[PDB]
């Protein structure tokens, strides 16, 4: 003990049990001091050879560096002056303690070390680490009991000590000041990442992160402001580790799986098992690193509920001392500020892992492709290969980010059961055991979900198709007045999908009340089957609460263990795909031998190559030597092998023996052409530097020069536009900047045209041509370009038939002659969702989850007082009767929590499905009420994913969410209710507090979003890269570029790795600020406790804090909430935007015309004038003249704008500020829209039917019969398609009318007019670019059915012009001709000339 040592007692256990206690000092002065100087001696020797042997370079010594190097030193010299005083006082006679001889001495050692552990720290990355910080922290803490033993001895007024005590009192406080410098990081810039520079105190918060944060509020981020993941993390590092890995176990596996075959000697499957001990060798040093933080979190849960016994207990005893309280509250915050501390780690650790498995597996697959043997590579198809890399291995990143549940479940189930027994005895197994059973409901309800979403899943397909078509004709819609008629086929698809949204919606929220209402069953089920059990048990305070708050543990680890056992099944399946494609045999080029010795640049050894491993092979025994520059073109019977040489070439095929030599550089164009997207440029450079002359000199060969900037892009034109053809000469454009020495070109030309091939027959293989010394093979069935061949050579059936000069080919007296024959605030956006959803039904809604608190706040008091009671009647032997009233009470009380849950819960859902209809039925209304300039002004996109992707937000997704803002908040209030009452001071904390949490969300849910969109711009790319390589890997892989290709996938899975890491951060900052704010609740309301205890009943305590717990969970879950819902509403606002666009005019108006105003058949203007666009001037102006009655009318718009115009104005698709007559006229604005179109009639320029059945094609409201359409039918000679189809009129038009033929579905719309029967009909310029032998039916049609009526037409064609009697042909905003046309040929005037301008 060294009692003697300290000549005075070490441990009096009387001295702790007295109130008003002080620990011994002996205690104090010895055994603690050990403990943080033995901690900074047992590890230093460690820590100093890490720097010793790291010995990074120095940096620049700075002023912290000055002070934690002044201050340290310091301390030494407070030391200092203590040890003389013992030395003075052996001459001031006393036996000075051996205690007083070690202790000022030991820590002039341990000061000394510490100079020298903060020398070394300017040498390594890291300034301040694991080692001093931890120091420091446990002298301050384990020094305090001390400082307490002296302060007292103060106050009382012993002085035998005071000099002592000024030293401790002065090195306490600089000892603080230490740990405060200390937490600061030194602002090198150096790293950007600044995680690279922090000290153990900053990373532990995750204050690093503090400035991104603070300044993405201020404005938008890029893709810049995240700052780059360091180089340890980079695809080039990790990659290479993985890769050391596999290639062991595989030839282990390949060993054993042939010892399979080996044990085939004693008597499909690719090596397995590889994979996964791979990707544990490479990483089990961060997977040592996170079992060990799990360690302490687990422990560390588990205390927390124990104290509260302690609190509960001390309260309920008047006696328990003033100070055993105060102890627990304060160790309370220490196991809260612990656990987050170190959780938090847990996530970092183990979910950056996650990353770090997904970047390896992916970028170990490209590089598979570019040496993968092709023979297999047919068998994953390409979309399946990006499969591997975008779905298959982004589900082994998941599993990896939960992989330790699979033992933290077990044990944090496995103690929380104990603890219960223990409180509770064998009662709690029943309580357990809704837990347990609440897992098969849950699974089941989701199964039947999921049938609901798919059968949904296709209605919406079905009206998005419908959607898109009426978009698409919106101008046809309304000249046939058709858009009523239309509007209902989209509402009944509508009609068919809200009752579905309806029934997956109260499914929904049969599993929300389950959630909400496990936490109190678990407890009248618990609570009752004990008391009710054994007349010997008596619930208190300690038992219950303490056992309720245990519960809360259990029911997370429990709900898990079904969803993770599952999630490791999957992993099982995506592991074997990735085991085989990263296992495969790779391509053996034995044959070809790449090589620089031989002769000629093409060398054959009656070499054999085939397409398929046992097929017989389409190239055998061949031999073809060529010399440089020989352009030979082989032209060999089709299916001889021909296509297979360049196949054998790039070394393809398989060899049956042999080999084939090529030397030089190979430049290979194929059939197909395949192109990287980029601008025209970029295409054409493939890797190589830029040169303004080459450039130049090979784009005026391509002649694509006015092709290209014709086209309005030139170099600026993207590739997403380009026909075969365009871009055939890409294909082999680039081919010629390449310029390396060999081109294996095939069938180059053929799909260009002749007359551009043989200019280009100069242009690559012209004796004179850019590549004239180069030697070219190009394989082809043309001879335009035979004329300047150096060398002729043929092959038939994979022998060479025919070789040498292409004279001799002329004349070899074998097959020529057969060879030439085989020829050939802002609140609104808010109110507009929730004006939807009725305002009377958010009343109720609102007021039973209220009715839930109220029931909530009202059980615990219920459930207080049952507990006190047991102080009164527990030496008796509680009356039954009140066991029995008190048992029913809490059961009531429960259930009315559940029946208002419940009605919130369905009344919600009529809710939202009433929201989601008003909001439709108006989109579509105004939409289609909408004038034609919306639809002009408007890329129809957007306008279809209005109706696509937003109406779906504002049905599955806003409508779940806002389920839990409210509950939360809901709770959270609840319980600050619980506080405040039971102290009333505490209101006042709570006005700090909540500020707090205002402004947290606030930043954390800005910048979250900011980063939102970002990962997802990034993660499509990395997916794109990896499908152009697929489709171009026979190119990629013989013009030898295969390393750039290699090297920019890794630029494009690290911008990922960024935006990914940044965001996991951003997490790890809202949970260290958020539960600080968790903490601080509850250690200041268990405080507030002690301070008030002299009234506060026992069981007050238990309530308020065991409630108070769970403030931390429910805190966070609110902001990410109040995430979710603020993106999701944006969706509101656009729905809205476009219901509130213009709509132009009235469809009917009160002046309906005489029912006979048709029949007229007479038309006039005056002064018309029109805005080509309101803001324009108007296209015609001072328009004025009366047409023919009932008789062909002439109209000429050719080199005329305004010739669309005057359509629009007859149909009024536009209103026009001049010219009117109201019915015998043009002002038809009094009669009213549709009155107007109806009666006139029109055929489009291009024919366009919407998808249908015939009938409703023809007329969509059905107001004919077949007796009349049969007939019409027959006007337009259709009857023999009708007829012949077994469907008839019914047989349904496909969509993009595929089924009817070209003519037919022209022939469709001249049926149409003939059923509307208007006079007054206009026809539209149909010759445009139709055939006349399908115009010659046309024009009979008019000429005879359409007899004797006012036939105003617009034609491009003169001559068919020319036919109408009379004409009024329209120009220079003006009427610019009233004249008979035979008298317009007389006159000298423009349309004479024109006539003389087009040959008439």
């Amino acid at each position: 003990m060294l009692e003697k040592f300290c000549n005075s007692t070490f441990w009096n256990s009387s001295f702790l049990d007295s109130p008003e206690a002080d620990l011994p000092l002996c205690f104090e002065q010895t055994v603690l001091v050990w403990i943080p100087l033995g901690f900074l001696w047992l590890l230093a020797p460690w820590q100093l050879l890490h720097v010793y042997k790291s010995r990074t370079k120095r940096s620049s010594t700075t002023k912290l560096y000055l002070a934690k190097q002044v201050f340290v030193g310091f301390l030494l010299i407070l030391a200092a002056i203590e040890l003389a005083l013992v030395l003075t006082e052996d001459s001031g006679q006393a036996t000075v303690p051996a205690v007083r001889y070690t202790n000022p001495s030991l820590y002039l050692g341990t000061w000394l070390l510490v100079l020298l552990i903060q020398y070394s720290r300017q040498w390594c990355v890291q300034k301040n680490s694991w080692f001093l910080s931890l120091f420091w922290i446990l002298s301050i803490l384990c020094g305090t009991f001390q400082f307490q033993t002296l302060i007292r001895t103060l106050l009382q007024g012993d002085n035998s000590n005071l000099a002592y005590s000024c030293l401790f009192f002065i090195s306490y406080g600089f000892q603080i000041l230490i740990l405060i410098f200390s937490a600061f990081s030194e602002n090198n810039e150096s790293s950007n990442n600044p995680s690279s520079i922090a000290s153990f105190l900053s990373s532990i918060t995750y204050s690093w992160y503090d400035s991104i944060i603070l300044k993405g509020y201020k404005r938008p981020l890029t893709l810049e402001d995240v700052w780059e993941v360091d180089e340890e993390m980079k695809t080039k590092t990790l990659v290479s580790k993985f890769e050391t890995h596999m290639k062991r176990e595989l030839q282990k596996a390949r060993r054993a799986l042939q010892r399979r075959q080996e044990k085939s000697s004693q008597q499909k499957d690719v090596p397995k098992s590889w994979l996964m001990k791979a990707l544990f060798k490479t990483f089990y040093m961060v997977l040592l690193k996170s079992f060990l933080l799990k360690l302490v979190n687990d422990i560390f849960t588990f205390v927390s509920p124990q104290l509260l016994k302690l609190l509960i207990s001390f309260a309920s005893d008047r006696d328990t001392y003033l100070w055993i309280g105060y102890l627990c509250a304060i160790l309370l915050f220490t196991a809260a500020l612990i656990q987050s501390f170190c959780l938090q780690c847990y996530f970092q650790l183990c979910f950056k892992l996650g990353v770090k498995v997904r970047t390896a597996i992916m970028a170990s697959v490209y590089k598979k492709a570019l040496t993968l043997s092709n023979l297999a590579r047919k068998e994953y198809t390409v979309g399946e290969t990006v499969n591997l890399m975008s779905v298959d291995a982004q589900k082994l990143m998941d599993v990896t980010n939960f992989m330790h549940m699979l033992w933290s479940s077990v044990l944090q189930i496995v103690l929380s059961i104990f603890f219960l027994w223990r409180e509770l005895g064998p009662s709690v197994l029943a309580g357990v055991g809704v837990m347990v059973l609440v897992i098969p409901i849950n699974a089941i309800l989701s199964t039947k979900s999921k049938t609901i979403q798919v059968k949904n899943m296709k209605n919406k397909d079905k009206r998005l198709k419908i959607m898109n078509e009426i978009l698409s004709g919106i101008k046809i819609l309304k000249y046939f007045a058709w858009e009523p008629s239309f509007r209902d086929q989209v509402q009944n698809l509508r009609k068919k999908e809200l009752k579905n949204l309806l029934a997956f919606s109260q499914l929904q929220c049969v599993v929300i009340f389950v959630f909400q209402l496990t936490p109190v069953l678990v407890s009248v089920v618990t609570f009752s089957v004990y008391v009710l059990v054994d007349s010997n048990n008596i619930l208190d305070a300690q038992k219950a609460f303490t056992s309720i708050t245990l519960f809360n543990i259990l029911r997370f680890p429990l709900s898990m263990l079904p969803m993770m056992i599952s999630s490791m099944l999957q992993a099982s399946v995506s592991t074997e795909r990735l085991e085989k494609y990263l296992g495969g045999d790779d391509l053996d080029t034995s044959a070809i031998r790449h090589d620089c010795n031989f002769d000629k640049a093409m060398q054959f050894s009656e070499a054999s190559f085939t397409w398929e491993h046992d097929s017989e092979a389409t190239v055998r025994d061949v031999n073809l030597d060529i010399m440089a520059g020989q352009l030979v073109a082989v032209i060999g019977p089709v299916g001889s092998g021909k296509s297979s040489l360049i196949s054998a070439m790039l070394g393809e095929m398989e060899n049956v023996h042999g080999h084939i030599t090529i030397k030089g550089t190979t430049a290979y164009v194929p059939q197909q052409s395949w192109i990287q997207n980029g601008t025209i440029k970029d295409n054409i450079l493939f890797g190589t530097e830029f040169n303004e002359k080459r450039y130049q000199q090979v784009l005026e060969a391509c002649a694509l020069l006015p092709d290209l900037e014709m086209l309005p892009g030139g170099d600026l034109a993207e590739i997403g536009n380009l026909s075969g053809g365009q871009k055939q000469r890409i294909s082999l454009a680039r081919a010629t900047y390449q310029n390396l020495d060999i081109y294996l070109l095939d069938d180059p030309l053929s799909a260009v045209d002749a007359h551009v091939g043989k200019h280009i027959f100069n242009k690559v293989l012209g004796p004179n041509g850019l590549l004239k010394g180069k030697t070219r093979l190009l394989v082809t069935h043309s001879m335009h370009f035979l004329p300047q061949v150096d060398e002729i050579v043929v092959l038939g059936n994979g022998t060479i038939v025919e070789k040498g000069s292409y004279s001799a080919l002329l004349a070899k007296k074998g097959e020529f002659a057969k060879n030439l024959k085989t020829f050939l605030v802002k609140f609104s956006i808010y109110l507009e969702y929730l004006q939807a959803i009725g305002l009377f039904s958010i009343f109720f809604i609102i007021l039973a989850f209220v009715m839930n608190s109220v029931a909530f706040i009202g059980s615990n008091l219920w459930l207080s007082a049952w507990t006190s009671d047991s102080k009164i009647f527990n030496s008796t032997d509680y009356p039954a009767s009140q066991r029995d009233m008190r048992v029913g009470v809490y059961g009531a009380l429960g259930l009315a929590q559940g029946i208002f849950v419940f009605i919130a819960h369905f009344w919600s859902a009529f809710g939202f499905v009433h929201a989601s209809n008003i909001l439709h039925k108006q989109l579509l209304n105004n939409i289609l009420r909408a004038p034609m300039r919306f639809f002009d002004t408007t890329p129809t996109g957007r306008i279809v994913n209005r109706f696509a992707g937003d109406i779906s937000t504002v049905d599955d997704t806003l409508p779940q969410s806002l389920r839990s803002w409210i509950t939360c908040f809901l709770g959270i209030i609840s319980t600050l209710v619980m506080i405040c009452m039971a102290t009333p001071v505490f209101t006042i904390i709570v006005i700090p507090l909540g500020i707090i949490y205002v402004s947290v969300q606030m930043f954390y849910v800005s910048t979250s979003r900011q980063l939102r969109r970002l990962d997802s711009v990034t993660r499509s790319p990395i997916y794109s890269h990896f499908s152009e390589t697929v489709s171009g890997l026979p190119v990629i892989r013989a013009f030898e570029h295969q390393q750039r290709f290699l090297k920019h996938n890794e630029v494009r899975i690290d911008t990922n790795q960024k935006c990914v890491f940044s965001w996991i951060t951003s997490n790890r900052w809202l949970a260290i600020r958020l539960e600080l704010v968790g903490n601080l609740t509850v250690f200041f309301s268990a405080l507030m406790m002690v301070i008030y205890r002299d009234t506060l009943s026992g069981d007050t305590v238990g309530f308020v804090l065991s409630n108070a717990l769970n403030i931390t969970q429910t805190l966070n879950w609110l902001v990410r909430m109040t995430s979710e819902i603020e993106t999701n509403i944006v969706a509101v606002e656009r729905i809205t935007e476009y219901t509130k666009v213009e709509n132009e005019a009235p469809w009917v108006t009160d002046k309906r015309p005489p029912p006979d105003w048709p029949s007229k058949g007479k038309i006039q203007f005056n002064n018309y004038q029109v805005r080509y666009r309101p803001e324009l001037d108007l296209v015609l102006r001072g328009i004025t003249c009366d047409i023919g009655s009932m008789e062909k009318i002439g109209v000429v718009g050719r080199t005329g704008a305004g010739k669309s115009s005057l359509t629009n104005c007859l149909f009024r698709i536009l209103e026009a500020a001049g010219g009117q007559i109201i019915i015998d006229g043009v002002d038809i604005a009094s009669i009213g829209l549709h009155d107007l179109r109806e009666k006139l009639t029109i055929i489009p320029q291009d024919p366009i039917l919407f998808s249908g059945s015939l009938r409703m094609n023809l007329d969509p409201f059905n107001n004919y019969s077949d007796e009349e359409i049969w007939k019409a039918l027959e006007l337009a000679h259709l009857k023999s398609f009708v007829a012949s189809l077994q469907l008839g009129l019914s047989h349904e038009v496909t969509e993009a009318g595929g089924n009817l033929s070209i003519g037919q579905r022209q022939l469709l719309c001249l049926g149409r007019a003939l059923l509307r029967k208007s006079k007054i009909l206009v026809l539209d310029e149909a010759t445009a670019a139709v055939d006349l032998e399908t115009d010659n039916l046309i024009q009979t049609t008019i000429q005879n059915e359409f007899a004797h009526c006012t036939v105003i037409t617009i034609a491009h064609r003169l001559h068919t012009i020319m036919d109408s009697d009379k004409v009024m042909v329209l120009d220079n905003g003006k009427i610019i001709e009233c004249g008979s046309p035979e008298e317009l040929l007389q006159i000298p005037g423009p349309f004479y000339f024109m006539a003389k301008e087009a040959g008439i």
